[PDB]
């Protein structure tokens, strides 16, 4: 019974970061205090103040000791803070021994849950960025032997036979400011609407870098307790959904560049309906005869759209979704992350092109409607998506005209801006551009949609002089205060842009609305 046996030296786990260096998940130094049943056994009169500072009640710790005077080792408590482990081994209780361990933390616990996950009981990453680069961020545990008598007390610490390793710094794209900002103006909207969940995403459109992304309902990785799988979920890269109105900006960007079409042009879109076999085209708003371009956009005409596309054909709208990135895979890794759907045919009736135009019949992630928004206002420069900070500046490529990229950030300034247009996304000191959607959401137990739940959406970019910022909020099934994407999402949008705007320093480019 007298031997040597060798113990896990635990190894530090790799901090993570936001994009400026505030922590993310740390691993923090704990204490566990394991005791020896047979040493405990010889010193019986100590139990009881011993019970009492391990928070324990007196008999039942008793019972405890008793039930294993069998055994050599026993876990006391787990997870004590350095001193709590101090004050009982002060004590000097026979039989009572302490290990130093880590504790992974998550500073900002909710507000970043699903970007940076978690790890499990054995700090194995399990979700999110832990789980995606736990490579990367495990360190390597070390070994050490120590002699114990036949009793089973530690003697002597033997000698160190392998140190530990630590894991390696990571640093996020995120910007923790905006994710904050972000995080409580996507919940308290979700509150206001009476909503299910939500998603909202911003992204630097110059440098392909995530400053934000947050999502409803989340929960506390901290504290695990009660938790749902529902809450766990990264929507804005797991969840795919239909973009609707939203894609209208790709469908004119095809239309602009196919010789074509230009912005004077004017569309008859009467009588606010387009019949075409079986399937009926309908507008929402229905108080124009006709629209330029630029009306198109502004007052959301599926029909007018829809006589564009039949023009244009279906290969020239595809291509610019297919090119700005929808439905295409991002490269980021994050797990589970789905690719979405943008649908190939042999052939292209006339209902499928001009379904396709308008934003059904594909399925996109709110962090794939972001990078195509960032690619637009990015003079039509796409460049790749990142979950980590940037050092340099990416190549980018050129899916878009800048002419084609320009005209189109005019027309979108001109969705906000403009009268009738969507005046609740306008931005407090800055000229701001977007295009609002609201979508039927997908029946459960049938093909088709359903009568009463929507998905409100809007994407836009800021400052519309120097694009800096895109951003993409969906809210899905408000219920108390409507459901277009333009009463809905871009109060959320302009808010959170706002804020974005000058906490990441750009000057206001339009002082006649400033603060
Ligand atoms: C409410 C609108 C102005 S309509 C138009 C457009 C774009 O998103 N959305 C729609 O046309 C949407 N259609 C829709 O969901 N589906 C499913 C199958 N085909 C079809 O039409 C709709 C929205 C509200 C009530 C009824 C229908 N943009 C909206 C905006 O800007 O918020
Ligand atoms: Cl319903």
């Amino acid at each position: 019974a007298r031997s040597v046996r060798h113990i896990a030296i635990p190894a530090h786990r790799g901090l993570i970061t936001d994009r400026n260096g505030e922590p993310l998940a740390v691993s923090t130094p704990v204490t566990t205090l394991w005791a020896n049943p047979k040493e405990l056994m010889t010193a019986k009169e100590r139990w009881p103040q011993l019970a009492a500072a391990l928070g324990q009640d007196t008999k039942l710790f008793a019972d405890r000791i008793e039930q294993n005077a069998e055994r050599e080792f026993i876990y006391l408590v787990r997870g004590l803070t350095p001193e709590q482990g101090e004050g009982v081994i002060a004590l000097k209780v026979p039989g009572v021994y302490s290990i130093e361990e880590f504790r992974r933390f998550y500073p900002a616990g909710e507000v970043v849950a699903h970007a940076v996950g978690f790890t499990d009981v054995d700090d194995r990453g399990r979700e999110g960025i832990e789980l995606a680069f736990d490579e990367w961020l495990a360190g390597v545990p070390g070994k050490r032997q120590v002699l114990k008598d036949r009793r089973g007390r530690v003697i002597k610490d033997v000698q160190v036979t392998k140190n530990a390793k630590p894991g390696k710094t990571l640093a996020l794209s995120i910007d923790l400011r905006l994710q904050y900002l972000a995080h409580r103006e996507l919940r308290n909207a979700l509150l206001e609407n009476g909503a299910k969940a939500g998603s909202l995403v911003i992204m630097d459109v110059k440098t392909g870098e995530i400053l934000a992304m947050t999502n409803q309902p989340t929960y506390n990785p901290n504290n695990r307790r009660n938790l749902q799988p529902a809450a766990m979920r990264n929507r804005a890269m797991i969840d795919v959904f239909e973009p609707g109105s939203t894609v209208k900006p790709f469908s004119m960007s095809a239309a602009l560049a196919s010789g074509r079409w230009k912005p004077s042009d004017i569309v008859d879109v009467y009588p606010g309906t387009l019949q075409i076999g079986r399937y009926t085209i309908r507008d929402v708003s229905r108080n124009s005869r006709q629209l330029d371009l630029t009306g198109i956009l502004i007052k959301s005409s599926n029909v007018g759209i829809s006589k564009i596309a039949f023009d244009i054909g279906a290969e020239s709208i595809y291509s610019v979704m297919q090119q700005v990135g929808l439905g295409q895979d991002t490269g980021l890794g994050f797990p589970g992350e789905r690719v979405g759907n943008l649908p190939n045919h042999r052939k292209w009736p006339k209902a499928e092109t001009a379904t396709l135009a308008y934003g059904y019949g594909l399925s996109v992630t709110a962090i794939q409607l972001a990078h195509a928004y960032a690619a637009l206002a990015n003079d039509g420069k796409s460049v790749p998506l990142s979950m980590t900070r940037v050092d340099r500046v990416p190549d980018g490529v050129q899916v878009i005209s800048p002419e084609v990229a320009s005209t189109v950030q005019g027309m979108l300034q001109q969705v906000v801006e403009a009268q009738g247009g969507v005046f609740r996304a306008q931005v407090p000191g800055y000229h701001a551009a977007g295009k609002s959607g609201t979508a039927r959401k997908v029946s459960v137990g049938t093909k088709g949609y359903r009568e009463n739940a929507y998905r409100s959406l809007f994407a836009g970019f800021a400052p519309a002089t120097d694009p800096r910022i895109a951003m993409v909020v969906v809210i899905d099934e408000p219920s108390k205060a409507g459901y277009f994407g333009g009463l809905v999402s871009a109060p959320v949008f302009s808010k959170v842009m706002a804020g974005a705007l000058r906490l990441m320093n750009v000057p206001p480019d339009n002082l006649p609305t400033a603060t």
